[PDB]
């Protein structure tokens, strides 16, 4: 509009949540409902502990995944917009943007944990969800895997800015879109971690 003094201001992202990949099963955890996650999005003050290596985030109308890789929690640009993320001394700007990528990053939240670039040049992958489904996807190129077992889109909705892994662990890429036939997800495209690792 023209009138500045009413003009709003769009909320932090907020870490609402994580995939817990730290013992023998994966699993969702919510740490903020809500209520809560709103009004952290607005102040962007948010003084919860984060842990792990893969949060789910929240904006106010948008809910997906970041994933912590040497030291930048990055995600992906059609969930996060240009957007700051709420952090315990307030708002954090975007370290890296890059609409080309799909891509953003902030700097790795106190007490998450990174993984390591994946060094391996294995294409056997594993995709992890919102929901701690962990899914087998045989690379296909750079930025595209199959999976093994194809299913409705539906299961995929909200993953993105999830991590694709090596058997070994290693972050092998960001989970960016799907490519589906009558709405069965057989492929998947994500950013490659050397493409992260150029951004850097
Ligand atoms: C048909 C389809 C499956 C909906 C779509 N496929 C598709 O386009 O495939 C083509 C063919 C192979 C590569 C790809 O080239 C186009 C590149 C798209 C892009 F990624 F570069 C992208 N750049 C943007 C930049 C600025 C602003 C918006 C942008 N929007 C984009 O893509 C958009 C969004 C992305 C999306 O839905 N991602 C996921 C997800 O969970 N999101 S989310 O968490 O729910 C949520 C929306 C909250 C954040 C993983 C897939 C889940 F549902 F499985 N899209 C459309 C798709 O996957
Ligand atoms: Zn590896």
């Amino acid at each position: 509009g023209s009138h500045m003094a009413s003009m709003k201001k769009k909320g932090s992202v907020v870490i609402v949540g994580r995939i817990n990949l730290s013992g023998d099963t994966a699993y969702a955890q919510q740490t903020r409902g809500e209520e809560g996650c709103q009004e952290t999005s607005q102040t962007g003050r948010d003084k919860n502990q984060v842990e792990g290596e893969v949060q789910i985030v929240s904006t106010a109308t948008q809910t997906f995944l970041a994933t912590s890789i040497n030291g930048v929690l990055w995600t992906v640009y059609h969930g996060a917009g240009t957007r700051t993320i709420a952090s315990p001394k307030g708002p954090v700007t975007q370290m890296y943007t890059n609409v080309d990528k799909d891509l953003v990053g902030w700097q790795a939240p106190q007490g998450s944990r990174s993984l390591t670039p994946c060094t391996c040049g294995s294409s056997d992958l594993y995709l992890v969800t919102r929901h701690a489904d962990v899914i087998p996807v045989r690379r296909r190129g750079d930025s595209r895997g199959s999976l093994l077992s194809p299913r409705p889109i539906s299961y995929l909705k909200g993953s993105s800015g999830g991590p694709l892994l090596c058997p070994a662990g290693h972050a092998v890429g960001i989970f960016r879109t799907a490519v589906c036939t009558r709405g069965v997800a057989k492929a998947v495209d994500f950013i490659p971690v050397e493409s992260l690792e150029t951004t850097m």
